[PDB]
């Protein structure tokens, strides 16, 4: 069983993480009034919209009717009704459902914000080893599977001490093995910290993060950002 | 008799024109509430809190109790609380105030942007010249009293038509006057006519943006943008 972005990223938030949860609609007339609302606090913003399905790949799925893509910049909120119309009520299809594709009930409507660095991040319980793992890798924009063939020295795996967690030190260092300097280590230590603790205290059979981001705030601010999240239970 | 702010910038919106109207709280706890939920939009943005009252120069005002400003950066949602609190029940005092200032009843919450150019602009009716006249400077960041005698190079007045209103031709001039290139002079030409519309139909004695600026927006278009809005009415006017 897998929870909705939305929901994973409330939950993300709840225990302290930054992620990018916007706001949820069941309408297209409801998705409009929020990026309408959305351009009184920054005037000439762009969106994105995202359907909300049990389902990866969405940005390059197609709907039936012919509209290209599960996540979809739109300039105004008029775009916003246009694209959240033909998702809500329609079926998505991406290589992660069949040919049947899976429906679509409602949408999030996001701020389009400037992405600088996209990571993969994952927390899962490796059987191998026995332990907590946490997996992460500075190539977010490529599939982890690809990353570990074609540049290795990007893909850190960190066991974790289950009755301790992780360690300060670990996730500096991971932080720093991403490439990060300057105020945004301590940041993804924060991010990650809670991302252990979702993963932790809510019994989690893996929290995902594709793509952790490093993402500008509209004055320019670098923060670490999670702008997708899939979170598994048993 | 002015309006509020945020009526004001509503009113530009209606017909319009890019203001940054940002969201009413008559309680520190809602002002809270507002910045928190805007940073599941974009988070890590900061937030500007500004005191809905009747008078000027709040930016440079002072409260009794000791904080400084009347438009106050927050970096935090709990700044916001904090910042809030100190306005929503007590007395503002500015320049244009008394002594004993003014009370503030709510505050405005916005996001804060980035701000490339400041620029004055005013639509009144000049008596002297017996028409509508649009006012503006480049240099909004100073006042249009400095501007005129310390660099009136940067202010112009452009008379209006009564009956026909503003014609494209002034409007691009107007913006082309104020350094604009590219996009952002047909999108001042969009907004000034609309600041007309607001001024000629809502049957206003002026509308004032001060300042009317060139803002980022989060994926960095530049834009025009009200980030302040005064208009005023007279209930004793000629029929
Ligand atoms: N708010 C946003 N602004 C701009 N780009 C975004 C935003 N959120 C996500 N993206 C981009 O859209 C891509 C697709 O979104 P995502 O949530 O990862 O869905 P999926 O992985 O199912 O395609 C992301 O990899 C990221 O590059
Ligand atoms: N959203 C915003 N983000 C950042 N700075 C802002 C924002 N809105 C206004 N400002 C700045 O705050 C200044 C003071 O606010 P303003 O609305 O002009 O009130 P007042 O003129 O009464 O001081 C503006 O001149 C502008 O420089
Ligand atoms: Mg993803
Ligand atoms: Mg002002
Ligand atoms: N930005
Ligand atoms: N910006």
């Amino acid at each position: 069983m897998n929870i909705h972005e939305w929901q994973s990223k409330q939950l993300i938030q709840k225990y302290g993480g930054r992620a990018q949860s916007g706001e949820v609609a069941f309408s297209p007339e409801r998705s409009r009034d929020i990026a309408k609302k959305l351009w009184n606090q920054f005037p000439g913003c762009e969106f994105v919209v995202k359907a909300q399905v049990l389902a990866g790949g969405r940005g390059k799925g197609h709907w039936e009717h012919g509209m290209q893509g599960g996540v979809k910049l739109a300039k105004t909120p008029e775009e916003v009704y246009e694209i959240a119309n033909e998702m809500i009520g329609h079926k998505l299809i991406t290589k992660q459902t069949g040919a049947k594709g899976i429906n679509c009930n409602k949408v999030m409507v996001c701020g389009a914000v400037d992405i600088l660095k996209e990571f993969y991040l994952s927390i899962l319980l490796d059987r191998a080893m026995g332990c907590p793992v946490i997996i992460a890798t500075s190539q977010g924009g490529m599939g982890i599977e690809e990353v570990a063939q074609k540049c290795p020295e990007c893909l850190f795996k960190v066991p974790i001490s289950v009755k301790n967690g992780p360690t300060n030190e670990q996730l500096v260092k991971l932080a720093k093995d991403l490439g990060l300097e300057g105020d945004l280590v301590q940041d993804c230590v924060d991010n990650v910290k809670a991302l252990y603790q979702v993963f932790d205290k809510c019994d989690s059979t893996m929290v995902e993060i594709n793509p952790l981001g490093v993402i500008e705030t509209p004055t320019d601010e670098k923060v670490i950002c999670c702008l997708d999240a899939k979170i598994a239970f048993d």
